[PDB]
């Protein structure tokens, strides 16, 4: 592996065609039996691995104990027609068979998978990296040909990124994807992450600021990888597993308890459509249960109990589970803005910014940075703005203590810490936990469930409060909430349109106040009228409450104009309410909203529309891809992946620095200094090699 | 065939035939297709519209059942809704059907201790039911035209 | 999928299909690494005809 | 009608030059192409 590394370094910054590549495919070519004898080692284990896992080997298998004659194992491999004489020949001497030929095939099969993996995969990278940089050699495609099985064994790990290095040129980077990142990044909530990261940039996001979004969601989905790890299952001490696991399974069930609130509040409404009010006890009334069943009584009492708990362990599941990635995304905006803008050293808010007038509690807290990875922020801002702005004014503004820095920096302390409670009470850091509770209270997923909880339990005062509950399915099916979004689209401009329709309604009561009053008796009396405009506040309201709501507008509720001195007025009065408020202004309401789902509809096909069309990260679109047959769909899957440039920044982040290459310490580096330079932004590495590669 | 098959015990099931014009005229396919097209968003809003008017008639029930009575009769009153069931089919028959919503069918609110909350409760009813919701199912179909 | 285990096994399975020696090739195929006889069973072929 | 007419001004203004009239498409051969052009090259505001 490390002869192979050393090969891999010669490659660095290697062109299409370059001397150094044409060479070392000569070196392989000169020592072809040998590197044909290292492949043919790789593959007859690989081959092995899973012909004793295939059903017609265990046909072969009668020993109880699991192990296996060399006789019958000859026939048994024989018959896969996968290797030839010599071959079987040199696995049965590899086989450490007992005095009676026996042979355990599950560790031998087992026995080189884990040793040769570190070097089976760099083989693998070589002949991939010469392969696409040398693609016109025919002496290559042998190698390539007997390596197959490697290649395809190793495929799902071996990552391919393009970045723009320090040569001024596309170059390509192959790293390798562990088992546990492909995995997690292939949960469906992760790729619900994605859909919704993908259709926000695309929609509402610019091209100059699309590569630092989507750094930061790799951050973030790096961030939740880490919390589903932790809450993932495979007298103090005691009750801290149980209450860890409590927590872990409440988190890990939470969307769960959301669905079973949910079906709690039907089934208790479902019982509320039995109620019935009665004078009689079962000059006040009485309501009560009508049902001859008599188990519906206890059961409301039940379920009313169990709703107001599951409400409870939401909030619990929530904080557990959601919390945590709200605080790390608002610790991780405020330490960016002390640094690379001095949000509190140089520009300090107006005071008309409340989120960051809050951040300022957080500043001097020994734990602010307690779910952002960067546990140096105040070390860092401290050697950037001290010069100018003042050592001891910065370690004041950020709690810090200048005489702790050298000492830290000295030698390590290990002191006592004693697992008391009462150690426990004064080592909670006070100010920060007011600084997260006021981000959980300002959070509007919380406050939902906040106000669940609490209508849960005015369902105990009076159960028709548990009606509330039933609002849920705004958000418990996505269905719903697609189709109220077609409604809280223009909701600002359905708001001004009925302030509008109730100004066009007073100037028709000014009106009808000053001249149309006698036509709006509405008593079938006869000596006590019912005159509803002889006052404004009266008359504005009848028009607002009968004549919105009639069909032919006020008309149709007032006195019949005719044989009237104002009949022709009145007419025109009638007609011109039902033009102006029952026609035009009903339509602009009714308009709103379907205009409100021709815009919704048209963001999904322009998100989905620039995906199919358009390369996510160099931005060239499927035209020039296409030349080549089905040149996109290999861009998209295996060139400029964005999920591979997910896996390279935790690939950089768990591989030790001193053993980072050149190409890997030049992106590292850029990482921590926030420069996104090395992204290819309208290039590729087909189009710069375009005479070459064609 | 069943249906024609039926039709021989009860001549009318034959009428059931006459739905064939939906695949028989490829105009009239096209057409039913700008229903069917948003037909889970059409089930879904109106399974929304019964859980809003059942909201209506709770709070019905706990406030305004006096104005429920439907009997033009003195001594024997026809109150809609001193029953949860009764009250919840009330709203759901008359109230979505009529033009001006609940407060067409219910009693006059005037010179009454609950005036205000009742001319808030008859025009949100008609807005967010008669206007809002309703306009919902036209859009979902005329969305599917297009 | 389900469904279409009843006819692995019938001796008339491509009968509107063109090709008519699908079995034989799925034999030829899955027969060395799943077992010829168990393909046989599973495929309703008689090896010896 | 309206709502299409903004939505074309914004995307003329985000597509082509305003001065010269290019596309986006052959600015943003260099990275950030089209930025650096519309507010160094042929910025409107500094023909004003
Ligand atoms: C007010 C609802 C808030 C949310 C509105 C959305 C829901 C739409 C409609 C829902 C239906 C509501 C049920 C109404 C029927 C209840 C009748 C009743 O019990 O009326 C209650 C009135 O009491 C109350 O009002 C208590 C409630 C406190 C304040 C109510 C406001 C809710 C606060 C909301 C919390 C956060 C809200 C902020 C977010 C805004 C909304 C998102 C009287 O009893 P009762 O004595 O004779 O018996 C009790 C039996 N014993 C007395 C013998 C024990
Ligand atoms: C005379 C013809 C003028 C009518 C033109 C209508 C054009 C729009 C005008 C609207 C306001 C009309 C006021 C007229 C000014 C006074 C007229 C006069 O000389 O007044 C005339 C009476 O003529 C009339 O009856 C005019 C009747 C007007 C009815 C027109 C119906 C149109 C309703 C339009 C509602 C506006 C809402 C628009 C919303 C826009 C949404 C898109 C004689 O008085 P007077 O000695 O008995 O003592 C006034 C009475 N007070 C003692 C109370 C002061
Ligand atoms: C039920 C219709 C099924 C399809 C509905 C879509 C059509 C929409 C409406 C169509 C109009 C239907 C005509 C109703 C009037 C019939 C009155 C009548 O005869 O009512 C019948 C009721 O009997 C029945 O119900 C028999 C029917 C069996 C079950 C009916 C359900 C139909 C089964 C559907 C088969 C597959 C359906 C699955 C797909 C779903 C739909 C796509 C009674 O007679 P009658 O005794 O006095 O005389 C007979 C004269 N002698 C008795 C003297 C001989
Ligand atoms: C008091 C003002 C609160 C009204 C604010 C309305 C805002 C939304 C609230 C809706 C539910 C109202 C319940 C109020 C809680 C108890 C109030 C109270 O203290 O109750 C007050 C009475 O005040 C009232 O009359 C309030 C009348 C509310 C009418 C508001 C009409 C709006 C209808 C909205 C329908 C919701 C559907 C929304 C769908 C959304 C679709 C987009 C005194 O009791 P109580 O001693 O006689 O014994 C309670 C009676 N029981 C014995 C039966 C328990
Ligand atoms: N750089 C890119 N990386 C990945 N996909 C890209 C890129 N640029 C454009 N795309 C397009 O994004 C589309 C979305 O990816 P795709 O549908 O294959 O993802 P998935 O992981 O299989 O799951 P899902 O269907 O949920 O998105 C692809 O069809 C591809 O054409
Ligand atoms: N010649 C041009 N000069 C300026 N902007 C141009 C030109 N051609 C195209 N544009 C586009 O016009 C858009 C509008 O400019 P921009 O939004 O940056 O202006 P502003 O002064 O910051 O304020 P505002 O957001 O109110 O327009 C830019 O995003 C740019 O892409
Ligand atoms: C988690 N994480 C990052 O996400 C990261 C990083 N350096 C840069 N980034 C983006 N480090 C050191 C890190 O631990
Ligand atoms: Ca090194
Ligand atoms: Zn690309
Ligand atoms: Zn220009």
């Amino acid at each position: 592996k490390d002869m192979v590394v050393m090969l891999l370094s010669l490659l660095e910054g290697n062109v299409v065609n370059g001397m150094i590549a044409r060479q070392m495919v000569d070196m392989l070519v000169e020592s072809s039996s040998n590197v044909e004898m290292i492949l043919k080692f790789f593959d007859m284990f690989l081959k092995l691995k899973d012909i004793v896992g295939s059903e017609a080997f265990q046909d072969y298998v009668t020993d109880p104990r699991g192990l296996i004659s060399k006789k019958d194992f000859q026939k048994a491999m024989d018959s896969q027609k996968q290797f030839t004489g010599p071959e079987i020949q040199f696995l049965l001497s590899c086989s450490e068979a007992d005095e009676n030929e026996m042979i355990n095939f599950e560790e031998f099969a087992n026995r080189f998978q884990e040793p040769a993996r570190d070097i089976g995969f760099n083989v693998a990278v070589l002949l991939t990296n010469l392969s696409e940089h040398v693609p016109h050699d025919p002496r290559l495609r042998n190698f390539l040909e007997l390596a197959e099985s490697i290649l395809e064994y190793f495929r799902p790990y071996l990552g391919r990124i393009e970045i723009m290095g320090a040569s001024r040129r596309i170059e390509r980077i192959y790293f390798e994807i562990s088992e546990t990142n492909r995995a997690q990044w292939e949960m469906p909530q992760v790729k619900e992450s994605k859909r919704q990261f993908i259709f926000d940039v695309v929609n509402e996001g610019g091209e100059a600021e699309k590569m630092e979004l989507f750094v930061s969601f790799c951050e973030d989905t790096i961030f939740e990888m880490q919390i589903a790890a932790q809450i993932s299952e495979p007298f103090w001490g005691e009750l801290e597993v149980q209450r860890v696991k409590f927590l872990n399974y409440l988190s890990r069930n939470f969307y769960t308890l959301r669905f079973l609130a949910l079906f709690l509040a039907f089934a208790i409404n479902f019982i509320l459509l039995f109620y019935k009010v009665s004078d009689s006890p079962p000059n006040m009334v009485y309501y009560f249960l009508e049902e001859s069943t008599g188990y519906m009584e206890p059961a409301l009492w039940c379920l009313s109990l169990l709703h107001t708990l599951v409400a409870f362990l939401c909030i619990i599941g929530y904080n557990c589970l959601k919390v945590p990635l709200v605080i790390f995304k608002r610790e991780k905006e405020l330490a960016r803005k002390l640094e690379f803008d001095g949000l509190y050293i140089t520009e300090q808010p107006g005071d008309d910014d409340v989120k960051g007038q809050w951040d300022r509690l957080v500043l001097n807290t020994p734990s602010f940075p307690s779910n952002y990875w960067d546990k140096f922020v105040k070390r860092k801002v401290l050697d950037k703005h001290g010069d100018i702005f003042g050592r001891e004014r910065i370690a004041e503004l950020l709690g810090m203590d200048l005489a702790s820095l050298e000492i830290t920096a000295h030698n390590e302390r290990k002191p006592d810490p004693p697992p008391g409670l009462l150690t426990w009470l004064m080592s909670i850091d006070v100010k920060y936990q007011i600084w997260k509770f006021g981000v959980i209270f300002t959070d509007n997923s919380f406050l939902y469930l906040g106000w669940y909880m609490v209508m849960s339990l005015l369902g105990h005062y009076n159960n028709f409060f548990f009606a509330a509950h039933l609002l849920d399915i705004a958000m418990g099916v996505k269905t719903l909430r697609t189709i109220l979004s077609s409604v809280t689209h223009n909701g600002k401009q359905l708001v001004m349109t009925v302030g509008l329709l109730a100004v066009v309604v007073y100037l028709y009561t000014v009106v009808a106040f000053n001249f149309f009053r006698k036509f709006y008796n509405k008593s079938e009396d006869e000596d006590e009228p019912d005159m509803k405009c002889d006052d404004m506040m009266t008359c504005y309201l009848f028009h607002m409450y009968v004549g919105v709501r009639a069909g032919g507008g006020i008309g149709d509720e007032i006195e019949d104009p005719a044989g009237d001195e104002y009949e022709l007025y009145r007419v025109v009065f009638d007609i011109t309410f039902f033009f102006f408020v029952i026609v035009i202004l009903l339509a602009i309401i009714q308009g709103l909203i379907i205009d409100a789902f021709g815009e919704l509809r048209d963001q999904q096909e322009q998100v989905k529309e620039d995906m199919e069309t358009k390369c996510f990260i160099c931005g060239i679109g499927s035209d020039y891809f296409d030349t080549t047959p089905h040149g996109f769909e290999t861009h998209t899957l295996e060139e400029h992946n964005l999920a591979n440039y997910m896996f390279f920044l935790m690939y950089l982040i768990n591989k030790d620095e001193t053993e980072h290459t050149g190409q890997e310490s030049y992106v590292w580096k850029m990482y921590q200094e926030r420069c996104w330079d090395f992204f290819p932004a309208g290039d590729c590495f087909r189009k710069q090699y375009e005479d070459q590669l064609s």
